[PDB]
């Protein structure tokens, strides 16, 4: 069987991502190369053509706002016409253009080249960085992963996330629903009875609520509901609009035309929002904000709440849907688990606690890391070789699937909250061509819901004496993703042909070209780490030799007047050179380490 290596759990978030591994009976949430247990979901290309991912990308946003990409999870697996896309791209500083009926990200990548990236490619870069983070920690290559998606992600969003994994060079062994991952983190340890858990997951971009039963390592989602375009970024945009209006009224200046000013505001609005979760006012200040003038304003918690009042209130509707679909009531809920960074907001915690008549949420759950933690547990389990415990997940599809057969019945096929994997088959006795449209959602007329895809059965040969009998199977797999297959039942032959979605999913050929492009940048990442790692070595040697030559008792007291002049000099000579050659290639740094060795060694061995 396949050696899957160390399987990592990656929470791929709208604003932050987080990677974990299960080793020696516990989860390690892995710190990145800057020491942060979460990594911004940001990519950028510097004017010189270098790809930054994570903190470095976020840190240069104000200086380079058109070639910095973030919030790709709000675009991934969506079509251009999607009204959520059309709303969102108005507030994103990078260009988004239509390609293959989809929103592509267009940025300048250096060398005078403009490149268009699929959202899957941007998310792939973020997953690469998470993978790079895990590899540095484990001191070995990572080939396999569990990656998270919102419970309410549709089929295309699900598939596009898995594709992002493939592009990043990861075999995604499992797509796991964010609230299900969170439930594992709550429930793993627990030596207790059967519990009804409500997970309320409000992140940077998406909202999910899932109701689970948990009993001795058995986790079952009874019902899920959410909103894939509601999160922290939305609250910021509400505050941004307020202050753009305030500044215009106060000064006459409409700053919307100036990306740099807008991104400086957004940066400070984000910090202020966070501050308002622990204080009742926050100051927003920007030195030379616009045309040389200072921005200085205060935001109150009351005002923050008022600006977002409808959005915060709307989070209760999913809670009510899951309770109704589960056939439970409020008092049946044993624990409330808050996850996602936005659950820090006091008004959100208050709405949830009030809804549950004063009940305290479950304590000790880090809302930014719980999802990755659970993912890492499932990944530990899929590894085989871990001290995890027994873990049995039964999750559900979020959306009712229905079909529209042209010249046939329109019909509901698989209700929302059906345990996956699941399937349903339909016989078509029409012959000729059969075109089937699949829809996702809860509106009673099937075709008023979201179009998942169009599927054509093309080749039906003649059956002299028998009936045209094509059986189409609609299967939702353990990743929550639909496969449509067709088999001829009148013949005897058992040929389960996969019917391909005409709503342009990435083909294996297209995916592989994106892989090749990603691998080119990964090569550069490899060189750079290697080059910096040696420059660091040479610089560490040198500055540590400065505190040994500067050890007048030990090594210093040994050296003569002739020796230490041909030593203190060699050290300073090297530091001097280092200070003017930070950009030098991996060759040169080896040389100068060796030059500083062949001049130090003869002396130190006397
Ligand atoms: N203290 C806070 N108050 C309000 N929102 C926060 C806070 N900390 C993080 N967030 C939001 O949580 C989102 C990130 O969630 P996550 O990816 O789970 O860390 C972003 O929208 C953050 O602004
Ligand atoms: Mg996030």
């Amino acid at each position: 069987s396949e050696d899957v290596g160390t399987v990592v759990g990656i929470d791929l978030g709208t604003t932050y991502s987080c990677v974990g591994v299960f080793k020696n009976g516990r989860v390690e949430i892995i710190a990145n190369d800057q020491g942060n247990r979460i990594t911004p979901s940001y990519v950028a290309f510097t004017p010189e053509g270098e790809r930054l991912i994570g903190d470095a990308a976020k840190n240069q946003l104000t200086s380079n706002p058109e070639n910095t990409v973030f919030d790709a999870k709000r675009l991934i697996g969506r079509t251009w016409n999607d009204p959520s896309v059309q709303q969102d791209i108005k507030f994103l500083p990078f260009k988004v253009v239509e390609k293959k009926t989809k929103p592509y990200i267009q940025v300048d990548i250096g060398g005078g080249q403009t490149k268009t990236f699929a959202p899957e490619e941007i998310s792939a870069m973020v997953l690469t960085k998470m993978k790079e983070t895990a590899e540095a920690y484990l001191g070995k290559k990572v080939t396999h992963a569990v990656v998270t998606v919102p419970a309410y992600f549709n089929d295309a969003q699900r598939q596009a996330t898995k594709d992002a994994g493939t592009i990043a060079g990861l075999n995604v062994m499992r797509i796991i629903n964010e609230p299900t991952a969170a439930a594992i983190a709550y429930g793993l340890d627990k030596r207790e009875g059967e519990k009804n858990i409500l997970v309320f997951d409000l992140g940077g971009g998406t909202f999910d609520v899932s109701l689970l039963t948990i009993d001795n390592g058995v986790f079952e989602v009874v019902a899920t509901n959410g909103d894939t375009h509601l999160g922290g970024e939305d609250f910021d945009q509400r505050v941004m609009e307020h202050f753009i209006k305030l500044y215009k009224k106060k000064t006459g200046k409409d700053v919307r035309k100036d990306n740099r000013a807008v991104q400086k505001l957004r940066r400070e609005v984000e910090k202020a929002k966070r501050a308002l979760s622990s204080q009742h006012q926050a100051r927003i200040e920007i030195e030379s904000f616009y045309e040389g003038e200072d921005f200085s304003e205060t935001l109150t918690r009351a005002k923050f709440e008022e600006l977002n009042m409808d959005l915060f209130r709307s989070t209760m509707k999913p809670v009510q849907k899951v309770l109704e679909d589960s056939d439970l009531k409020k008092s049946d809920i044993d624990e409330i688990v808050l996850v996602g960074g936005s659950t820090r907001i006091p008004k959100i915690q208050q709405l949830v606690k009030e809804f549950f008549n004063g009940k305290e949420p479950s304590r000790g759950i880090n809302p930014d890391e719980a999802v990755a933690y659970g993912a890492a547990v499932q990944a530990g389990v899929l590894s085989g070789d871990q001290d995890t415990g027994d873990l049995v997940l039964l999750d559900v599809c979020p959306l009712t699937l229905g079909i529209e057969t042209v010249g046939g019945v329109m019909t509901k096929l698989i209700p929302r909250n059906t345990v996956v994997p699941t399937k349903k088959s339909q016989i078509f006795s029409v012959g000729g061509t059969v075109t089937i449209k699949v829809y996702e959602g809860e509106r009673p007329l099937t075709k008023d819901n979201h179009l998942l895809g169009t599927f054509d059965l093309t080749g039906i040969p003649p059956a002299p004496r028998g009936v045209p009998q094509i059986e189409v199977t609609f299967e939702i797999d353990v990743n929550g993703i639909l496969r449509v297959t067709a088999e001829d039942k009148g013949t005897g032959n058992k040929n389960k042909i996969t019917i391909t979605n005409d709503q342009n999913r990435l083909t294996p050929e297209e995916i592989e070209r994106m892989v090749n492009d990603a691998e080119k940048f990964a090569e550069e990442d490899k060189k750079l780490k290697e080059r910096i790692d040696t420059r660091n070595e040479l610089e560490s040697y040198a500055y540590s030799l400065k505190n040994q030559i500067g050890d007048k008792e030990k090594l210093g007291g040994k050296l003569s007047s002739e020796d230490k002049e041909t030593m203190e000099k060699a050290v300073e000579e090297k530091i001097e050179w280092l200070e003017s050659h930070q950009d030098a290639d991996i060759e040169d740094f080896k040389a100068k380490k060796k030059e500083l060795e062949e001049i130090v060694q003869p002396i130190i061995s006397k």
